[PDB]
């Protein structure tokens, strides 16, 4: 093991990517499976604030953020000059960017946009994050396909790592972080900032240069003065005032947001009659992720959550937004309940009746589900535990997936698994699993 790096074995750097947030980004390729991610590259001497233990206690927890608009990570590595923050490549730019191009938005599509910022900060707020500097330019594109997730990125690493003058970030900050605060309340500000961007186009406290920006945001003073605004409802106008509000023990949650009336008129998103076939294969999925052995359940979802790009998940992550009725991010039980009575009413069949054919009703099916499904016990079903349970189980075991995972766990390089390193099947009886036996246990799970 002494001439293999942990990064530079596992990952090929392909190109630079962006310059600026405690580090370089670039784009990497696992050796591996070839599937392509990026990496954020943060210098150790010059940038550390905190010891190492500490910086991996942190990155730790935004690698366990599982949410569909926020930025996921998988790993950190390390060299003797570096850390290597291995996370999801998304391809579809800046929000920003499409301001630009689109100049703004119907309130139907300002809606969709902002209601994921809402699910994603609110999902943050909630796990003790802030993210202190919420603006277009953080905020990424998956890909390039129409209505596609938005990811929020870049927060997470400010006590952590020690930073190196970028245009407009003026615009988004709440005027008490001109008196060195940020608190939850600044992230619901720079929300409504965007917000009243994508609807006008232009910024509510707006200049040419930074000092009479600075001015109008100081005063909190704003207003729908612009022509554009007399045609924008008074609903989109309530919610602002709401994220805008000057005093932040006035303004309102990340949650309040979310659930604001004007979101929830245009997130009507629902299992319709072409949704069946979808709906028909993640059940048959689940049931079968029901019946694995806990030791099955439990290596499933560290395959799932780790290995799996966009296009294999596009289909689950479309079903699991329909299931999410709430727009929270996740599904919690009573959205399971009607998830399946919808699927049964969609497909002509009476819910009444599974009490005599399978042997139990809906709820009672979904309650002993739960706790299956619910690994880490958060009481939600969240995203890959959704994908983990709802994909198909053969799609997870290409040969180059299977090496990766037995390369995760044979921590010492022998060619061979042994306990605590992660029961044991063993054909040749030397108390380890090498990987053609690992390839059998993993394909006796999927029986
Ligand atoms: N995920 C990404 N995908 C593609 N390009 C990215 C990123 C990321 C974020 C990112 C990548 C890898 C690890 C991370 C760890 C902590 C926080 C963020 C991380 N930056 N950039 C480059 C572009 C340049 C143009 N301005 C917008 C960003
Ligand atoms: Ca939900
Ligand atoms: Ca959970
Ligand atoms: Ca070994
Ligand atoms: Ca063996």
């Amino acid at each position: 093991l002494y001439f293999q790096g942990t990064f530079a074995e596992r990952y090929n750097i392909v190109c630079m990517l962006g310059k600026g947030s405690f580090g370089e980004v670039l784009k990497c390729k696992d050796r591996i499976t070839q599937q392509e991610y990026a990496v954020k590259v943060i210098n150790k001497a010059s940038a550390k604030n905190k010891d190492t233990s500490t910086i991996l206690r942190e990155v730790e927890l935004l690698k366990k953020l599982d949410h569909p608009n926020i930025m996921k990570l998988f790993e950190i590595l390390e060299d003797s000059s570096s850390f290597y923050i291995v996370g999801e490549l998304y391809t579809g730019g800046e929000l920003f960017d499409e301001i630009i191009k689109r100049k703004r938005f119907s309130e139907h599509d300002a809606a969709r946009i902002i209601k994921q910022v809402f699910s994603g900060i609110t999902y943050m707020h909630k796990h003790n994050i802030v993210h202190r500097d919420l603006k277009p330019e953080n905020i990424l594109l998956e890909s390039k396909e129409k209505d596609c997730d938005i990811k929020i990125i870049d927060f997470g690493l400010s006590t952590c790592f020690q930073q190196n003058d970028r245009i407009g970030t003026a615009y988004y900050i709440a005027p008490e972080v001109l008196r060195g605060t940020y608190d939850e309340k600044c992230d619901v500000w720079s929300a409504g900032v965007i917000l009243y961007i994508l609807l006008s186009g232009t910024p509510p406290f707006y200049g040419k240069n930074e000092y009479d920006i600075l001015k109008r945001v100081e005063t909190g003073k704003y207003a729908f003065d612009l022509p554009q605004w007399r045609t924008i409802s008074d609903d989109a106008k309530d919610l602002i005032r709401k994220m805008l509000t000057f005093h932040p023990s006035l303004r309102i949650t990340a949650t309040q947001c979310l659930e604001h009336p004007w979101i929830q008129k245009y997130s009507s998103e629902t299992p319709t009659i072409s949704d069946l076939p979808s709906l028909e294969s993640a059940m048959t999925n689940i049931r079968q992720f029901q019946a694995e052995k806990k030791l099955a359940q439990a290596a499933l979802l560290y395959m799932a959550s780790k290995l799996t790009t966009l296009d294999e998940t596009k289909q689950l992550t479309e079903i699991f937004r329909k299931l999410d009725t709430n727009n929270d991010g996740m599904l919690d039980r009573d959205e399971l309940v009607r998830g399946y009575h919808e699927f049964m009413r969609l497909k002509g069949v009476d819910s009444n009746s599974l009490i005599q054919n399978e042997g139990s009703t809906i709820e009672d099916q979904i309650d002993s589900l739960m706790p299956l499904l619910d690994m880490d016990g958060s009481g939600s079903i969240e995203y890959s535990e959704f994908i983990a349970s709802a994909i198909d189980r053969t799609i997870l075991l290409s040969r180059e997936r299977m090496e990766r995972a037995f390369k995760m766990f044979d921590k010492d390089g022998s060619g061979k698994i042994s306990t605590k390193e992660l029961e044991q099947v063993d054909n040749n009886k030397d108390g380890e699993v090498d990987f053609n036996e690992f390839v059998e246990m993993l394909q006796n799970f999927v029986r």
